[PDB]
């Protein structure tokens, strides 16, 4: 039943969000907000990048953050969630954006969740730093 809750919330959530002022709706259904425009390379599937993020539910709870931590994260674009691996491309090295995911481009129905339940729609601010081929 979280996860009937959780499709009807999340559903609420991007159908309200892709009205709202600076929200580009992708084609994947994944969409996204430009915090700060950068003018660096856009990483390609295979190649590596050095992140600061932070990642959210739709009723502001942070689940994961880089921030005070004194390091930025790193990963390879294609092994994260569809979401960020689509997003990261999309993003020119220095650009700040807000993505919006629906479940689906992140875990799922995921039966089970913890810090992210079933049906759960995640809201990530993600600084691309620099790109690695
Ligand atoms: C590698 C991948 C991953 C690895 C293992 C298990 C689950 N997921 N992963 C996590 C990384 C942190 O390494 C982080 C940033 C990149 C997107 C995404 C992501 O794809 N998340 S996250 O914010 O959605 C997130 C999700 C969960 Cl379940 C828990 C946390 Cl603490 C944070």
């Amino acid at each position: 039943k979280k996860a009937d809750e959780n499709k009807v919330k999340g559903e609420a959530f991007l159908t309200e969000n892709k009205n709202k002022p600076g929200v580009v709706v992708l084609p994947s259904g994944l969409q996204y907000k430009v915090i700060n425009s950068g003018n660096g390379v856009k990483p390609g599937k295979s190649d590596t990048v050095t992140v600061e993020y932070t990642g959210r539910l739709i009723d502001g709870t942070v689940f994961d953050s880089t921030e005070k931590t004194g390091k930025p994260a790193t990963f390879q674009v294609s092994q994260v969630i569809p979401g960020w691996t689509e997003a990261l491309q999309l993003m020119p090295a220095g650009s700040t954006w807000e993505i919006y995911v629906p479940s689906g481009l992140a875990y799922g129905p995921r039966s089970v969740g913890g810090p992210i339940g079933p049906n759960e729609t995640l809201i990530f601010k993600i600084h691309l730093i620099s790109v690695k081929k």
